[PDB]
C-alpha cells in the first residue's frame, strides 16, 4: 500500500546497470575505454541513439561517470547527441549540461556550452521536485542546479552564455528560493550575493528578491517560514538603515515593511506562528522582531487582554451565581421501588417564573444565554469562513454549545439538566486558565498541562486501562459470592472497574472489613495490585511527569514569546482599526517615504 | 501611561535626520565635502549659526560622524562656534569638545582646546543622568568622557590643559566614582590608578578616594554597595600592611576601619546587606570581610542569639500552658434549635479568678502579656522611627497583637477569643524556626519554605484555585438534589468548596457510600477530577518545589552567610556597648595610629 514507489525505483536502477553491461558502447562509457569507443563508432555507427533503462543516450553516461575524454571523442561522432534530454519518467528533460554542472566538471561544461548547448532545459522529472522521498532539490535549471552545490565558476560561466536569472521552476521558486532551502547555510549566504549581483535593474518588475512564489511568499518571507536564521540575518542587512555612532553608542534603525501587518493579508509574524515546524519560532528573536512583539505588548496589548479577561470572569461568575439557585421543588411521587438505593429528594420545577427571587435570576440567565450566542458569532465565522481547522477555540465553542443546550433543554422542560450543567461549570471555569499567558511566570503552566496530558497520559493510559481492566475483573469474580452489604465494592461489573480505577491511584483507601472474613483469594490478589499497580506504575507515570517539566521550564521565557505572537495576532484582526494603530514611526513627515521604521540602540563594546 | 518618553525620543532622532537633509551646509558636514563646504562659507556665511533639530551648530555634526577636515575648514571660518553647547532638553550643555573625546579623535581633541576650549563644560542634559533608560552613565566633564571609554592619552591630555580631577555630576560623583559603575571592569582600574596619580595633596581635604557623595559614600563603599569584586579587591590593596613572610607564609594585617561599624551611623557591612541587588552579597567573600563575620559570630554573636533564643523557647511554652488552662465553666443555656449540628458544651467563664488554680494561671499570663508589650517596645519604635518598611519582624509583631487583642477582649468578657489564640498559638510557635539560623546545616531550611510559598505557591494558587471552584460548583449542583445524611460532603457551597481543596490535595479520600446508587454524573466528573487535579496538577507542583529545593541547596552556604551578617547587625545596633566591644586589635599602643586592625596569615605556595 503506496511503497511500491521506493519499490519501482530501486528496480529501474538496477535496470540501468543492467543495459549499461549488454551494450559494447555504453559500456565503453563508464571507464572511458578510447581504444574500443573509437573501433566502435567506426564500424558503421553501432545505433548512435541507444535509449537505455532511463531514456540516456551514451553522451549521459561519459559525462554521469565523469569520463571528459570518452565525451570528446563521442561529441565528434555525436551530430546532436547535446539536444537531446533524457526521455523518463522518473529523469525526465534532465539535458546533458545538467550533469555536468552538478559533478563540478569544469572542462565539460566549456564543451557542451561550445556545441550551442540550450541552458534553459525544463527538467520537469519526479526525481528534482521538492519531496521527502527526494533526498535533493536542486530546481530544474543548470544555473539552479550550479548554485545549489556552490560552484562560483559555472555561475559566471552561464550568465555569459545567457542564462536566465528570473527563471521559475513548477513551484514558482525563483533561483535565490532554492538557496534558502539548502542544508549549508553558510555557502548560500555567498550565493545569495553572486546572484543578485546580476541584477540590472531596467524598469522591470520587482528586483529578483521580492518575486513571489505560487503562494507569495518572498526570499524573505521565506526564509521565516523556513526557519533558516542564517539566511535572515544575512537579509536584514539590506534593509537597516545605522543612524549616528557615538563611542559605543549606534543607533540603528530598521526598516519593518514585510514584518508587520500591512493592508496585505499576510505578515512574517502570521506565517512564524501558524505554520507546522518548529525551527521557525528560532526566529522570533532576532533583533527586528523582538523588540517589535515586546513593543507590539507593552502597549496596545496588555490592556486589551486583561479587560477581556476581567469581562470573562464577571461574566463565569454570573453563570455560577445563576446555576447553584436553579429551580428544584421539594417531590412529586413516592419514594420509588428500590429500598433505600434511591436517595433522591427534589426533582426540580417545571414552569414557575413567579417568586421575585426568581425574577433576578432571569436577569442573571439571559446574561449568560447573550454571552454565549456572541461566542457562537465571533469563532464559528472563522472556521466556516476558512475552512481549515488546524485549543482554547474548542474548550471556548464547547461551553458556547452547553448553555445553548440547557436553554433548549429547560423551555421544553425536559427531566435531566444536571449533566449540560456540569460539561459547563467545569469547561467555563477551566478556560480561566487561558488568560495565564499575559503574565510571565504564569505562562507556560498551560503549556505543560498540555504535554502532560497529551505526551504523556495518553501513551501511557493504554497500559494502565489494562491493569485496571485486569484487576478489577477478578477482583469481581471473588466478591461475586458474598454479600455486599459489608465490603459493597465491587458489587456490580461497571462499579468494579471505577472502585478499581480509584484504588490505582491511591485515593480510597483499599477494602477490609475486620469482623468477617474476606475470601482467601482476595488477599493474595489484591497484595499484588498494591505492588504493579500502586507502587511501581502509578510512580511510573510521576516520573514521566517530572521531566516534562523539566524540558519546558527549561525554555519557559521561549515558550512564552510564542503566546504572546500568537495572541496579539488574533487580537489584531478581530479589534479594528481607530483602537490598535501601526506600530513603529511612519515615513513621510522626516523624508523616509511610505515605510514604517523602528529605531534601538544598543551599547556594543 | 509615562512610555511617551520613548516615543519622543525615537522622533526626535529622526528629526535629526531631517534637518540634516534640508540644509546643503549640514548634509556638507556627514560626508566632509570640503569642495562645497568652501563654497557654501563663501557666498556670504549662509547664516553659521543655523540651530538643527536638537541645540547643535554644523561643528557638532563634524565631530560627530567624525569627520576631521571638515571641521578644520569650518574652525578657520567659525569665530567663536567652539564654545556654544548644545541648547536641547534631552543633550543639553554637550559642547563640541565632548564629541571629540568620546570618539577617540585624537587629532580633533588637540585642534578645540588649541582654540581655547572650557573643558569644565557641564553636560547638564538628560540623556546622561543615570538612568535605566539611557544606556550610557559617562557624567558631565570631558575628563569624567575620556575616563569612562578608556583612553589614557586625552586623560594625560585634559588634565595640562587645566582639568579639574575633583569635579561632581549632579548626583555628586567624583570621577572615581563613575570608573566603578562601569561593565569593562579591568579597564576601569587602570584608569582608578591614572586618575589618583594626578592627585598632589597640598592640604586640600580628603584625598579624592574619600569624597563623599551625596548619599555619603566613598570610592571604596560604593564598590561594595554596587556589587563591584574586582574594583574591592584592587581597591583594598591600598589598605593592607603586609608583615614577615616566612618561607611560604606571609602574615598580612588588614585595615578594617570603613568595613567596621564605627561611631559613624553606616559601615559596609550594613548597606551590603540592605541594599536591593543580589551581587552586592557576593562581596562578602573577600579576605578582608569573611575573616570579620566569622570572627564576630564565633565569639560574642553566637552566645547571645542563643541566650536569646532560649529565653524565647521559655516563654512560649509559658504561654501554651497558661491557654490550654483556659477557664471553660459547663454550660448555660439549653441546646440549641439545630438538631444534633450544634455540638458544643463548654461556653467560657466570664469573670471568676478564684480556686487558687487559676492564682498560678494569672502569675502565668502576666508574664505572657508583659512579654507581648516588651516585643512592642523594640519594634514599632524602629519602623516609625525611620519610616522605611523596606519578614520575621511582621510575624513577631503580629503574635504581638494577638496577645494584646486577647488582653482587650477577656477583661470586657466578650465571648469568641479561640480566634485570636488561633492566631497565636501558631505564628507564636512558627517564630521559632528564626532561630534555626546560628546552626549552618538548619540555616538555609527557612530559605526554601520562603521560596516555596512566594515564589512557587504564590504562582501556581490562580491555576488551582480554577480547577477547585471548576469542579466543586459541579460536585455541587449533581448533589444538590440528594440526601445529605448519606454523602454529606457537598451538603452547601461552602463545604463544597473545602470538601473539594481537601480532594485536591489528598488529604480525606473520596466520597462513596456503596448501599444507595449515587447519581450518574458523579462518576464521571470525579473521574476526571481524579486525573486533572490529583496526580497532574499537584505532581506538578511538587516537581516545582523540587527544583526550588535544589537551587538552594546548591548554595547552602552562601545563604548562611547572608543570614549570620543580617543577625550580627540587627544585634550590635541594640544590644548597648560594654556588652559587645570593638572587633580587632586597636592601634595606639603598637604605633599605628587609631585604627583597629586585624591580622591573617596564609600558607600560599
Ligand atoms: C470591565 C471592568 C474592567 C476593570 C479593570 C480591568 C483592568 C484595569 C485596566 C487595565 C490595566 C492593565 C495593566 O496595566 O496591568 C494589569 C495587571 C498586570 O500587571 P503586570 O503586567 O505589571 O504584572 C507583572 C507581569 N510581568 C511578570 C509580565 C511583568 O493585571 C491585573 O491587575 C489583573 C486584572 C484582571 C486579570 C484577569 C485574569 C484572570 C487570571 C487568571 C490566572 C489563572
Ligand atoms: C484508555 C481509555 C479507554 C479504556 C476503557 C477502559 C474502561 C472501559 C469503559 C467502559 C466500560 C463500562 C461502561 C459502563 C456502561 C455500560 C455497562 C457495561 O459495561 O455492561 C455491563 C456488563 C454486564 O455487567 P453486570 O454486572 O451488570 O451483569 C451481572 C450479571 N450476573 C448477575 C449474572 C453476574 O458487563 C460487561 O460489559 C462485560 C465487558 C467485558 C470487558 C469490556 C471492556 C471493553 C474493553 C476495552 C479495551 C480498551 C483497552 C485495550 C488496550
Ligand atoms: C535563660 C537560661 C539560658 C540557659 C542556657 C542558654 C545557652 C547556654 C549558654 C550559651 C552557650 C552557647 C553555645 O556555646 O552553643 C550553644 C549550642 C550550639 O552549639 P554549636 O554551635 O557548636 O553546634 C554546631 C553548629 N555548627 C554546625 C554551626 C558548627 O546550641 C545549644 O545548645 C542550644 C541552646 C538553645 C537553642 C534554642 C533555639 C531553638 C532551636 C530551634 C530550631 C528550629
Ligand atoms: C488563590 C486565593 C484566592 C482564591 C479564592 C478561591 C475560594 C473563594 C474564597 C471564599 C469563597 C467562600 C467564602 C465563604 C464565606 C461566605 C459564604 C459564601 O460564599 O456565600 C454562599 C453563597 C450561597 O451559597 P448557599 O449554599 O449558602 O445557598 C444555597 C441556596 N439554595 C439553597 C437555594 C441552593 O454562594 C456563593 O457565594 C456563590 C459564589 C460564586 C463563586 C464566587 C467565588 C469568588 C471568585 C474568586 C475568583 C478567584 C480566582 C480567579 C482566578
Ligand atoms: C453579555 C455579556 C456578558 C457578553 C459576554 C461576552 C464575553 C464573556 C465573551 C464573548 C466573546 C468571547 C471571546 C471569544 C473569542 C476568544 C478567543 C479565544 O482564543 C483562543 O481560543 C486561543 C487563541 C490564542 O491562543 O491566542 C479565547 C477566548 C476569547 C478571548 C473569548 C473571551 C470571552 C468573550 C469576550
Ligand atoms: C490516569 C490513568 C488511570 C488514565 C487511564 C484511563 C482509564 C483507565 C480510566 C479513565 C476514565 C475512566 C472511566 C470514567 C468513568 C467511568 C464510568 C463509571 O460508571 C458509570 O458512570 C457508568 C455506569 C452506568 O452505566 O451507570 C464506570 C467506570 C468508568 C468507565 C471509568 C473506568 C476507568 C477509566 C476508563
Ligand atoms: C516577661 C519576659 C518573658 C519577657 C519576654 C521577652 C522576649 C520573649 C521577647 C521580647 C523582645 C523579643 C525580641 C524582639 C526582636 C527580635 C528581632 C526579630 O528579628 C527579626 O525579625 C529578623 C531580623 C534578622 O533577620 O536578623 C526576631 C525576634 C526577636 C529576637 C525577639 C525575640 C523574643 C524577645 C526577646
Ligand atoms: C490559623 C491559620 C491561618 C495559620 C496561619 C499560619 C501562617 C499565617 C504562617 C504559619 C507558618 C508561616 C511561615 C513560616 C516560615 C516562613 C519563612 C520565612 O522566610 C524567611 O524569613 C527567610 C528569610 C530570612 O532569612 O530572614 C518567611 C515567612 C514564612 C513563609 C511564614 C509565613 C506565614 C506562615 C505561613
Ligand atoms: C495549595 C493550593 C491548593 C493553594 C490554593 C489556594 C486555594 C485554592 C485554597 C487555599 C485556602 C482555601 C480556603 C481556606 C478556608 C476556607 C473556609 C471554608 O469555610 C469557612 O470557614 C467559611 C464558611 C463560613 O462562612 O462559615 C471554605 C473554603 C475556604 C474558603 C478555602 C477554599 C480554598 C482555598 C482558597
Ligand atoms: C465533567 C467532566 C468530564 C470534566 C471534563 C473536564 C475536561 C473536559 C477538561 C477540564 C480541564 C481541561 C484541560 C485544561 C487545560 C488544557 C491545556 C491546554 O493547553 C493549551 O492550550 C496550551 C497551548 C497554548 O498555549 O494555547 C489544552 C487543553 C487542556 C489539556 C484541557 C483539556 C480538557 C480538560 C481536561
Ligand atoms: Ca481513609
Amino acid at each position: 500500500r503506496r511503497e511500491s514507489w521506493a519499490q519501482s525505483r530501486d528496480e529501474q536502477n538496477l535496470l540501468q546497470q543492467k543495459r549499461i553491461w549488454e551494450s559494447p558502447l555504453l559500456l565503453a562509457a563508464k571507464d572511458n575505454d578510447v581504444q574500443a569507443l573509437n573501433k566502435l563508432l567506426k564500424y558503421e555507427d553501432c545505433k548512435v541513439h541507444q535509449r537505455g533503462a532511463m531514456g540516456e543516450t551514451a553522451l549521459h553516461i561519459a559525462a554521469l561517470y565523469d569520463n571528459l575524454e570518452a565525451a570528446m571523442v563521442l561529441m565528434e561522432a555525436a551530430p546532436e547527441l547535446v539536444f537531446e534530454p533524457m526521455t523518463s519518467e522518473l529523469y525526465e528533460g534532465q539535458t546533458a549540461l545538467h550533469i555536468a554542472v552538478v559533478n563540478q566538471n569544469m572542462n565539460l561544461v566549456r564543451a557542451l556550452l561550445a556545441r550551442r548547448a540550450s541552458v534553459s532545459a525544463r527538467a520537469t522529472g519526479t526525481a528534482f521536485r521538492r519531496s521527502p522521498c527526494n533526498l535533493i532539490y536542486f530546481g530544474e535549471h543548470p544555473l539552479s542546479f550550479a548554485a545549489c552545490v556552490n560552484s562560483e565558476e559555472i555561475v559566471r560561466l552561464l550568465i555569459e552564455h545567457g542564462a536566465d536569472i528570473r527563471a521559475q521552476d513548477s513551484l514558482g521558486n525563483t533561483v535565490l528560493h532554492i538557496l534558502i532551502l539548502q542544508p549549508n547555510k553558510t555557502f548560500a549566504c555567498q550565493m545569495y550575493n553572486l546572484l543578485l549581483s546580476y541584477d540590472r535593474h531596467g524598469d522591470h518588475l520587482q528586483p529578483l528578491d521580492l518575486v513571489p512564489n505560487h503562494q507569495g511568499l518572498t526570499p524573505f518571507k521565506l526564509a521565516g517560514v523556513e526557519g533558516n536564521t542564517v539566511m535572515f540575518q544575512h537579509l536584514m542587512q539590506k534593509r537597516k538603515h545605522t543612524q549616528w555612532t557615538y563611542g559605543p553608542l549606534t543607533s540603528t534603525l530598521y526598516d519593518l515593511t514585510e514584518i508587520d501587518s500591512s493592508g496585505d493579508e499576510q505578515s512574517l509574524l502570521e506565517l512564524i506562528i501558524t505554520t507546522k515546524k518548529r525551527e521557525a519560532r528560532q526566529i522570533l528573536d532576532q533583533t527586528p522582531v523582538k523588540e517589535l512583539v515586546s513593543l507590539k505588548w507593552k502597549r496596545y496589548g496588555r490592556p486589551y487582554f486583561c479587560m477581556l479577561g476581567a469581562i470573562y470572569l464577571l461574566y463565569i461568575i454570573c453563570f455560577t451565581m445563576c446555576c447553584i439557585y436553579r429551580p428544584l421543588k421539594p417531590r412529586t411521587n413516592n419514594r420509588t421501588s428500590p429500598r433505600d438505593n434511591t436517595l433522591l429528594q427534589q426533582k426540580l420545577l417545571q414552569e414557575a417564573y413567579m417568586t421575585p427571587k426568581d425574577d433576578i435570576r432571569l436577569v442573571g440567565e439571559l446574561v449568560t444565554v447573550i454571552g454565549a450566542i456572541i461566542i457562537l458569532l465571533v469563532e464559528v465565522p472563522d472556521i466556516f469562513r476558512m475552512g481549515v481547522t488546524r485549543p482554547f477555540h474548542v474548550l471556548i465553542i464547547t461551553y458556547a454549545f452547553m448553555v445553548l443546550v440547557t436553554m433548549v433543554m429547560r423551555l421544553i422542560s425536559a427531566s435531566g439538566e444536571v449533566v449540560p450543567m456540569s460539561f459547563a461549570l467545569v469547561l467555563g471555569w477551566c478556560n480561566v486558565m487561558y488568560f495565564a499567558r499575559g503574565f510571565q511566570m504564569l505562562g507556560p503552566f498551560t503549556i505543560m498541562i498540555q504535554k502532560m496530558i497529551f505526551g504523556d497520559l495518553m501513551r501511557f493510559c493504554w497500559l494502565m486501562a489494562v491493569v485496571i481492566l485486569g484487576f478489577a475483573s477478578a477482583f469481581y469474580i471473588i466478591f461475586q459470592t458474598e454479600d455486599p452489604e459489608e465490603l459493597g465494592h465491587f458489587y456490580d461489573y461497571p462499579m468494579a472497574l471505577f472502585s478499581t480505577f480509584e484504588l490505582f491511584l491511591t485515593i480510597i483507601d483499599g477494602p477490609a472489613n475486620y469482623n468477617v472474613d474476606l475470601p482467601f483469594m482476595y488477599s493474595i490478589t489484591y497484595a499484588a495490585f498494591a505492588i504493579i499497580a500502586t507502587l511501581l506504575m502509578l510512580n511510573l507515570l510521576i516520573a514521566m511527569m517530572g521531566d516534562t517539566h523539566w524540558r519546558v521550564a527549561h525554555e519557559r521565557d521561549e515558550l512564552w514569546r510564542a503566546q504572546i505572537v500568537a495572541t496579539t495576532v488574533m487580537l489584531e484582526r478581530k479589534l479594528p482599526r481607530c483602537l490598535w494603530p501601526r506600530s513603529g514611526i511612519c515615513g513621510r513627515e522626516y523624508g523616509l517615504g511610505d515605510r514604517w521604521f523602528l529605531r534601538v540602540e544598543d551599547r556594543q563594546d
